[PDB]
């Protein structure tokens, strides 16, 4: 990860830029309804301008298409707009991504030219699949793959990729590019800088914090994580399939993955033998049904959950011990919620630990929030500021946790 170039050392002057960007935002009848991932990206747009970029031709894509021409449900247009107002400088827009006439447009643009192309994911060459009119899915073909990418990379004369939350997936935007320098964005570069120094030499002791629901889909998760940290919390919906088969806890209706059940004395052993300090909650908030508005109780690992209630959230003695492992730790990554944050009734615990991960910012701790849920939590809060990072991209931070490589991420130019 430490080894990628970025757009500071990209000589621009000159070349058509084609960048890569999330500009996937949050909408309401195709007005904007947080312009936040659209202003994250004018630092890598004004960079390129400021250092005489022939041309930055913009890509990216909005909203689920499925491989369909959606221009009145998922059109990249008022993305556009906003654009312009942020660079205070004109924005042309184009009604596709790819094509003779795209081709033109970008072939020889007035310098300092800013572009914006139509949504990708209009095009079943960019995520390879999608769906068509009825909802059948439909595979694209390869042939089209390699022309679609071979038009996206007729755009520029170099490439940047600042959609971290996409390089996951191999997508033709992500993989297929094919310039002579490919680099990171501002945005990525950040991406890479945390979680290169975090699995590589992170700052001791290290603590992994891991929420969701399900154990077995996150084996490989908690496998690579053992490998590597000091401390680990285990909480959300995961934790009572951990509580139910090492301590024999009577859980309700509380998550129970069956398959993950057998696995659990299989991850303690692994981490009784690396010398990793396991803390596991001790009391939850229980819900008499999955409820926003379900009745609420209390409940301990001793007293168990009774028939019919399920554990929402951890309860104020987890709140400590989870508290105790924040304390000591000098490098944090928070991957999951601890409880059902989206619900007020059981959001405190992650609201206290996210104070304690605050908290140890401000005395010199290194705190790492991974994309999807937990960052939500950071910009519902206000405490994207008060922690060292929040990851831009889910699905992706997840599979860098994994320790998997990522084809968008690989794909970038090495020095
Ligand atoms: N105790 C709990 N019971 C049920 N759901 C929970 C609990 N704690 C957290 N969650 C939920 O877990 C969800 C996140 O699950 P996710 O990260 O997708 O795990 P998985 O990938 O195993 O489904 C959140 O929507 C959150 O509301």
């Amino acid at each position: 990860l430490s080894n990628k170039l970025t757009l500071d050392k990209l000589d621009v002057k000159g070349k058509r830029v084609v960048m890569r960007v999330d500009f996937n935002v949050p909408m309401k009848n195709n007005q904007i309804t947080n312009n936040q991932m659209i202003k994250a990206a004018v630092p890598s747009i004004k960079f390129c301008l400021d250092n005489g970029a022939k041309s930055v031709v913009l890509m990216s894509h909005l909203g689920r298409p499925d491989g369909v021409p959606m221009p009145d449900k998922y059109s990249l247009e008022p993305v556009a707009v906003e654009l312009k107002s942020l660079l205070g400088k004109d924005v042309l827009f184009l009604k596709d991504c790819v094509g003779p006439e795209v081709e033109k447009a970008c072939a020889n643009p007035a310098a300092g030219s800013v572009i914006l192309l139509e949504n990708l994911r209009f095009h079943v060459e960019e995520e390879g699949k999608g769906k068509d009119a009825s909802g059948n899915k439909v595979k694209a073909e390869p042939a089209k793959i390699e022309a679609f990418r071979a038009s996206l990379s007729k755009l520029g004369d170099v490439y940047v990729n600042d959609a971290f939350g996409t390089a996951h997936r191999a997508h033709s935007s992500m993989v297929g590019v094919n310039l002579p320098q490919k680099a990171g964005g501002f945005l990525m570069k950040k991406e890479l800088n945390y979680f290169a120094k975090a699995l590589e030499s992170p700052e001791r002791p290290f603590l992994a914090i891991l929420g969701g629901a399900k154990v077995a889909d996150k084996i490989q998760l908690i496998n690579n994580m053992l490998d590597k940290v000091n401390e680990m919390i285990i909480g959300g919906g995961m934790a009572f399939t951990f509580l139910k088969v090492l301590n024999n806890m009577e859980i309700g209706t509380s998550l129970f993955d069956e398959e993950g059940a057998k696995i659990v004395k299989d991850l303690m052993s692994k981490a009784e033998k690396n010398g990793v300090k396991i803390t596991l909650p001790v009391d939850f908030v229980t819900a008499d049904k999955f409820d926003e508005n379900a009745k609420t109780g209390q409940a301990t690992v001793a007293s168990g959950i009774p028939a019919g209630w399920m554990g929402l959230d951890c309860g104020p003695e987890s709140s400590k011990k989870y508290a105790e492992a924040v304390t000591r730790a000098k490098q944090i990554v928070w991957n999951g919620p601890v409880g059902v944050f989206e619900w007020e009734a059981f959001a405190r615990g992650t609201k206290a630990l996210m104070d304690e991960v605050v908290k140890a910012t401000s005395r010199g701790c290194i705190t790492i929030i991974g994309g999807g849920d937990t960052a939500t939590c950071c910009a519902k809060w206000n405490t994207e500021d008060k922690v060292s990072h929040v990851s831009t991209g889910g699905g992706a931070s997840l599979e860098l946790l994994e320790g998997k490589v990522l084809p968008g991420v690989d794909a970038l130019s090495n020095i």
